[PDB]
């Protein structure tokens, strides 16, 4: 039920924090927002790849993408919360909740939803995985549990993001110490790395936490009241209802903005821009304003602003139509896939894949990223092995100012993923002496 | 009075927008926030100098600084608005205002408060001015009005920010079309470029708009009901009350974060970090937590988080103590200057000036920036003069995809200030063929 889903608990708490005992100027979710804003992991997003590597231009990075997702998520959360308190009046009438709380939760979750991504993006994650699969790290296969090896060979940015958010350090336990509602709404694949893709459900495409933090998530999963889907030997719970909204906001934003940026770069003609969006923007377009503009940028910006407004309302309608199934855990798709504009979205995505992801420029950067990440990971792993050599001591002093082998390897992968693109490239040249 | 200060009017409006007729999910100030978030001028802040040029590291840029100022400003606005509606109940009881509106106004104003700054920062502005003062642009002195020449030789980032926010383009008038309350709260020097520093008041140190937009500000200044301070031949109004809060937030944030970054870089020892902040953090510090931490970063982050919380409350107290004078226009200082911690702030600022601004690293970058900006401005100005040469046509096609001389020169200065540091450097090398 909804009372346990909006928990204000933080790690290490003993008492019970109640909504009616909060300070209304600064609620806990706003504190979460402010704690994410002021941290270094959030700042490192400014020079991390969204689509085009090493482009910190007029193209998007992870930071600006996260900000746009935050705005869209705040809007979605406010509408859905107003409709929910309309449906269940006891929430507001007894517990003391307002529709701004839902917006704060979704905004905070959407702000930190990519905070664990490594440099170079998808190619970076695949390179980290291939290093342990077919490279040097393969030699560790026999020393590790099967699920730990699966963690290392299918490295996921979501698990690393959870690790960053809930990291324990000497003298400061809990990390950022976010609320449990925010951690639940941030969590989109509540399962371990094995088994690999059991079903066709949407919460099974990947995994969301490592083996070193499973216990932590267990605590979270038992406070919110999430339904359990497996207890044999591998735990898996159902989604928090607001993770659907977070995912919808992320999908809308990147789907539209990638097209707009590709048009502005010179890779997609504007005829496609009008053709694939006339249906989306037809219900609110004022042709006069469209015909007055004299630049491609103004036209594409107008079209994007209209399309986002249409899609947000459609998503809210879908969520309120399937609320019961979502709360019961039986809803196996995304809110976007149940929309009237699926064909247009698929056409835009296919055009983006053909014209942007496979561009020469984009390709060369990913190959360079593969080389850089492999070099840095091999250096760290060889330093971890010997430990007695002078060279090993130098590498330790440069790249790292009692734990198990799995903990050491996962820490190595986490430290590689903190770097930006430029810092990784600079370290690569310094290692090579170039 | 306060009823006219919180105006929801936009440029080109004919009717009257009322607060009670708004959609509560998305008020106008949130629309302003979202319009700033999604624009290209805001995105260009990601690679612009805050203190250390060409450092897009773990140091701050203009974008992250603006986000932190937005958080602090939202908090300040919420507290001040709650106290105001406590003082004047008729606002809420009749007009229908809530204390979140003040926070939205201050957050939107603080988000765009540096949007007109050029690359390389203060050195960049001084280079643009010196170009017209002692360089090529001096030849235009005889063709321009005195106030226009003063505009060109004392180039200000605030005037350029107003120009960016309220720019008119073919087919889209008004630019971002922000609310008038937001434009007033963004405006901190409501005067022209002449006379130069008439008095010791705080609204006279600089100027806030160009001659090409004076008329525009007049409209704004007459809708809010701002008091007039000069009508002889040069217009000058008093400050919007919330500009004080915007300035306080900006001062707090940069004053603390510059010290923290200098400590993390290796230019200031940590002994000073404890010595100059023990008084600030003494009222809420838990020594146990401070002694548990084992890294400099954790300690300085803790101290910064405590200091910001102390300063915010002190600023709110000062504002509510001098509200009457501020509303009457007789308050001639800043809220920070009337605080109990002025000595500590001055010590930290002096240490920052001695240790960070005059570092070798910082110095070399500013000299390079002077060279780059002078080259680009001279190229644009020589292209504007001749117009018939083949080279001039090439420069026009590269650097610029019926107006007066002053309009052309101010547009040149505005187009130079859109570039980031990296883009300016790349264009400089391409001009030199290197
Ligand atoms: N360059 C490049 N970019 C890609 C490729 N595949 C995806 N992208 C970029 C384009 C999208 O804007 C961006 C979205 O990345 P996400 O990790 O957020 O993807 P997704 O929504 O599938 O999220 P997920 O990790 O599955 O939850 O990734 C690729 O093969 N090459
Ligand atoms: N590198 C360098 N940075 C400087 C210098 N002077 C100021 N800064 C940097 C440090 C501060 O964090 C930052 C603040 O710039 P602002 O333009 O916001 O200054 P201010 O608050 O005086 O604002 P204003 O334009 O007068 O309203 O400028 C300087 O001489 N060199
Ligand atoms: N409903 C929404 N909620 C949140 N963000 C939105 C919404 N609609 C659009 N956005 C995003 C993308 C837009 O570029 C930006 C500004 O929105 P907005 O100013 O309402 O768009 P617009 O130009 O279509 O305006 P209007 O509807 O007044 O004509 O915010
Ligand atoms: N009152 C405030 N309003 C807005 N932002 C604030 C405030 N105080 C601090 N900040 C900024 C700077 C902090 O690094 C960041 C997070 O604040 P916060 O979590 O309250 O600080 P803290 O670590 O001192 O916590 P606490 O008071 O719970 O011990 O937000
Ligand atoms: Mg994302
Ligand atoms: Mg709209
Ligand atoms: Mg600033
Ligand atoms: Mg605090």
């Amino acid at each position: 039920n909804w009372e346990h889903l909006l928990s204000l608990k933080r790690q290490g708490d003993t008492a019970k924090r109640l909504r009616i005992e909060q300070d209304d100027t600064r609620l806990g979710f706003e504190v979460d927002y402010d704690r994410i804003i002021f941290s270094a992991p959030f700042r490192s997003l400014q020079d991390k790849t969204q689509v085009i590597p090493l482009s910190k231009d007029f193209v998007h990075t992870r930071l600006t993408h996260s900000l746009e997702v935050s705005v869209v998520g705040r809007s979605l959360g406010r509408m859905v919360g107003k409709k929910l308190l309309e449906k269940y009046p006891h929430l507001e009438q007894v517990y003391g909740y307002k529709f701004n709380d839902f917006g704060a939760i979704v905004a905070a979750a959407a702000l930190a939803h990519d905070i664990g991504n490594p440099p170079f993006g998808a190619s970076g994650e695949k390179a980290i995985g291939e290093f342990f699969k077919n490279g040097y790290g393969k030699r560790y296969k026999d020393s590790l549990t099967a699920k730990e090896y699966q963690d290392l060979i299918k490295f996921e940015g979501n698990a690393n993001g959870f690790k960053v958010l809930s990291q324990s350090k000497p003298g400061a336990q809990g990390g950022l110490r976010l609320s449990y509602a925010t951690l639940g709404a941030f969590m989109k694949y509540p399962k371990e790395s094995l088994p690999h893709k059991p079903s066709d459900h949407i919460a099974d495409k990947k995994y969301g936490f490592f083996q070193s933090e499973r216990a932590l998530f267990e605590d979270v999963a038992q406070e919110l009241g999430l339904l359990k889907r497996s207890t044999t030997d591998d735990v898996s719970w159902s989604r928090h209802p607001l993770a659907y909204l977070v995912e919808a906001a992320d999908d809308i934003c990147y789907t539209i903005i990638d097209f707009e940026d590709g048009i502005n770069l010179g890779l997609i003609p504007e005829e496609y821009a009008l053709e694939y969006m006339v249906k989306l923007v037809g219900q609110t377009i004022d042709r006069n304003k469209y015909n007055a503009l004299q630049e491609t940028s103004d036209r594409v910006s107008y079209l994007r602003a209209l399309a986002i407004g249409t899609l947000i309302n459609e998503s809210v309608d879908t969520f309120m139509k399937y609320e019961e199934e979502i709360l019961a855990g039986t809803f196996d798709q995304s809110l976007i896939d149940k929309s009237n504009y699926q064909a247009q979205i698929t056409d835009i995505i296919n055009l983006s894949i053909e014209r942007i992801y496979n561009s020469r420029e984009v390709i060369e950067k990913e190959i360079a990223g593969y080389e850089i990440l492999s070099t840095l990971l091999e250096a760290r792993c060889r330093a971890l092995d010997n430990n007695d050599t002078h060279y090993n001591q130098l590498i330790q002093q440069l790249l790292a100012p009692e734990k198990s082998l799995y903990e050491n390897l996962i820490q190595i992968c986490a430290e590689v993923s903190t770097m930006t693109d430029g810092k990784a490239l600079r370290n690569y040249k310094k290692i090579k002496g170039l």
